[PDB]
């Protein structure tokens, strides 16, 4: 061959991409996350022969967040059912992410609507989580390991960003610094690393026609201990019953739940 190739030719302007102000055309609009942490979100609906869309707009540091979800959406969709990216734009202070909506209701909503199906619903969740954790880690370009997350948590703590009102019952009213200190007493342990979602909660898994058809909110996707996802989902199931909590582990394939790793990941999520 031949190296250090830097060969220039004259060219006319290429054909540029169709703009954002085009995909979104005939739609209704609604802000769905008023007062929350993160982007402005627009629900676009009501176009004949066109699917429902969401458009996230992040400004400043939140633009980095939206950019983070976009690349993770792009990567993970080869393995899992996710919203498809219709259009994404990054400028120096803004990011815009246009995605298709996944029809259906959240796992939380389905559990509430179908309480007599709790056990079948948890079975579906475990199968879906097993599918995610079966993606070979060698395929994943994203790091979500505990060293990375612990540094993010330290930062949020030092910047006053930890929501101390939202701690689990067993840490109710604890100072953030106490959670930090006690959490470190669970370390170290050997990670059992898999492709994790990062916020595998009942709000982020979508059911339609009785089947688990997708997951959303993938900005924290990356390689981490499997308990990162087990802990968050186990926690949510506590709003329903301890039997369903137990069932999650059993159906996922863990007979002997590692209480230390469970506790560690529950505590880590307090900071986020
Ligand atoms: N700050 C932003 C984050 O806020 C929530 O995450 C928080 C959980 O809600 C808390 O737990 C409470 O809610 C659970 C159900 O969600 C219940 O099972 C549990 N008993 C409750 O104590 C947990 N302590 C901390 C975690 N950061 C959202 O889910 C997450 O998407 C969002 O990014
Ligand atoms: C953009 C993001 C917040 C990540 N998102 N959220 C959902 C859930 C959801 C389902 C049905 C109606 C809703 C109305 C307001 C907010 C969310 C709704 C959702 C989804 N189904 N499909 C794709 N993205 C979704
Ligand atoms: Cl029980
Ligand atoms: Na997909
Ligand atoms: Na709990």
């Amino acid at each position: 061959g031949m190296s250090h190739i830097q060969r220039e030719t004259s060219c006319s302007r290429p054909r540029l991409n169709s703009n954002l102000d085009a995909d979104l055309y005939g739609y209704r609009w609604a802000r769905d996350n008023v007062g929350q942490s993160g982007a402005t979100i627009y629900r676009l609906y009501g176009k004949p022969n066109a699917p429902e869309l969401f458009l996230k707009h992040g400004k400043g540091s939140v633009a980095n967040d939206v950019t983070d979800e976009m690349v993770r959406l792009n990567w993970l969709t080869a393995f899992m059912p996710l919203p498809t990216i219709k259009h994404f734009i990054r400028t120096p202070d803004d990011a815009w992410l246009l995605t298709t909506a996944i029809p259906g209701k959240t796992a939380f909503q389905v559990l509430e609507e179908y309480p007599d199906s709790g056990e079948n619903i948890v079975d579906a969740l475990a199968v879906f989580l097993r599918r995610l954790h079966s993606i070979p880690v060698c395929n994943c370009p994203f790091n979500s390991d505990r060293v990375f997350r612990l540094a993010q948590a330290q930062s949020r703590m030092n910047n006053g960003l930890v929501d101390a009102s939202d701690f689990d019952d067993e840490r109710n009213g604890w100072p953030v610094e106490q959670v930090w200190k006690e959490m470190h007493k669970l370390l170290p342990f050997s990670p059992d690393s898999v492709v994790t979602h990062g916020d595998f909660s009942l709000d982020n898994l979508i059911f339609d026609e009785g089947k688990l058809i997708g997951c959303i909110d993938v900005g924290r996707v990356g390689i981490a201990d499997r308990y990162q996802d087990l802990a968050i989902l186990w926690n949510c199931l506590g709003e329903f019953s301890p039997s369903l909590q137990k069932r999650l582990f059993q159906k996922y394939g863990i007979d002997n739940p590692d209480m230390n790793k469970l506790q560690f990941h529950l505590m880590l999520d307090e900071f986020f």
